[PDB]
């Protein structure tokens, strides 16, 4: 790509053609640039200027989506807070996130912020457009770290999960997911990117909220939500994430007409690296732009999609290893040029001498059709250092399984005692370890 302001860019070319419904008021991009343009000119009387770093603490409402697009307009350094963050964590972080300003359409409680307001004033305040400049800092979920994007690199976001993905002139996607997430932004870009249609409507039941659109990102239980509701859906396109989604899932879908993609995505990566239309373990190969391979088991990826760094004690820190490349702490198969992840580097524990990886025996045992779930926790032992435990939720009563895994699973992989899964875990690895660690 663009060489002005997206909404801008569309307002030249479609301007007519609507661009976003608000709470069912129709905006097409001519009149979009005008609301912007108002409170973008408002914040810059109140001192917002390029570069400013501005927390934007709040729910997805149409005031948070023209808000965003305005505070960009005028160059600032946008980090999205979710609202459920503590004020204690918070506290921590702020400081070293470089800010000036606050804006909670809430109260502004962090007196070294400016409190913002929106506010409507005559002007197309804009600073010039630049692909290359800070646009956002999201926080990861230890201290959650604020991974910076560029424009341009939300855009290259959109423009690979749109080669898989058809988004197109008519379709219209809701923004279902949070704008302080990549999920919720990468909806925004693909938006923008595409210059299609996006709907933004206060928070009702998820089956209205879908009413008119075509296409939506949604979280497994989201998705199970309107199910169970057996909610009517009549939608193009559902693209999936944040977790594995497990295939009954999909299937359920396909049976009510919801065509679902698949999508292995991360925060530093504004949204998602490899994706499928819902098919197998894979979560498909990597969307164009960006890279995979696996060293050691781990999965390393690049793209232009990747974050210029993270916000560092008021610095930007790169992300990359001595390759130029982004290490996940997942760790990863790559056969067909499709990724499968297998499990976190951050749960593997030894055994003796050996690596368990829990993720990878717990495949091996929940294939056993008694079994619903299975997580496998490392208990201390004198001898061996850890040894595996299975703790199980099984279809219906139990089964004795320490006989059928010897043929499965090597001796040091093989639980040393099985455990039924409490109601307080139904619908956390610290946790199921704890809760071991008292069994
Ligand atoms: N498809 C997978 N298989 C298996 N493990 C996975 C996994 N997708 C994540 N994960 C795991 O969860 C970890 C982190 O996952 C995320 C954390 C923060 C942000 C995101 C991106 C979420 C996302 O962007 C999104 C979510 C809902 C709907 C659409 C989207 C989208 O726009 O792409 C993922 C990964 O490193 C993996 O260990």
């Amino acid at each position: 790509i663009f060489s002005d302001w997206p909404w801008r860019h569309w307002r030249q070319v479609r301007g007519e053609t609507i661009a976003l419904r608000l709470n069912d008021e129709q905006l097409n991009w001519r009149e979009l640039c005008a609301r912007v343009d108002e409170l973008a000119s408002g914040f810059a009387v109140q001192g917002v200027v390029e570069g400013s770093g501005v927390m934007l603490r709040a729910w997805n409402t149409p005031q948070t989506l023209l808000a965003w697009l305005a505070l960009l307009q005028c160059g600032a350094r946008v980090l999205p807070v979710n609202p459920q963050l503590p004020q204690p964590l918070l506290e921590e972080l702020l400081p070293n996130l470089t800010l000036q300003f606050a804006l909670v359409p809430g109260e502004n409680t962090f007196p070294a912020l400016t409190s913002l307001h929106i506010q409507l004033v005559e002007g197309a305040h804009a600073a010039t457009w630049q692909p290359t400049r800070l646009c956002s800092m999201t926080l990861t979920s230890g201290l959650p770290k604020a991974a910076v994007h560029t424009y341009q690199a939300h855009l290259a976001s959109a423009q690979g999960v749109l080669s898989l993905i058809p988004f197109g002139d008519h379709d219209d996607w809701l923004l279902s997911l949070p704008l302080f997430h990549v999920s919720g932004q990468g909806i925004m870009w693909r938006w923008l990117y595409a210059g299609a249609r996006m709907t933004v409507r206060d928070k009702q039941p998820l089956e209205q909220m879908l009413a008119g659109c075509t296409h939506a990102s949604l979280v497994p239980t989201q998705l199970w939500r309107l199910l169970v509701n057996r909610s009517s859906v009549s939608l193009k396109a559902v693209l999936l994430g944040g977790a594995a989604i497990p295939v009954e899932l999909t299937e359920q879908a396909r049976e009510q007409g919801i065509r679902c993609f698949c999508g292995y995505g991360l925060t530093e990566f504004a949204s998602t690296v490899c994706a499928k239309e819902a098919d197998l373990a894979d979560v498909g190969s990597p969307l164009p732009g960006r890279e995979v391979k696996i060293v050691n088991n781990e999965v390393w990826l690049r793209a232009a999609s990747m974050a210029e760094g993270y916000w560092r004690n008021g610095q930007l820190v790169s992300l990359v290893n001595d390759e130029g490349w982004y290490a996940t702490r997942d760790r990863g198969e790559m056969h067909n040029g499709k990724l499968t992840i297998v499990g976190r580097l951050d749960n593997l524990f030894f055994s003796g001498g050996e690596g368990i990886q829990p993720e990878e025996v717990e495949r091996v045992i929940a294939a056993h059709p008694a079994v619903l779930q299975v997580f496998i926790v490392p208990v201390a032992d004198k001898e061996f250092g850890h040894r595996p435990v299975a703790v199980m939720e099984y279809d219906h009563e139990s089964v004795d399984l320490s006989e059928w895994v010897k043929d499965k699973l090597a001796r040091f992989q093989q639980p040393v005692r099985w455990l039924t899964l409490p109601p307080e875990l139904k619908n956390s690895r610290q946790a199921l370890k704890e809760w071991v660690q008292r069994q």
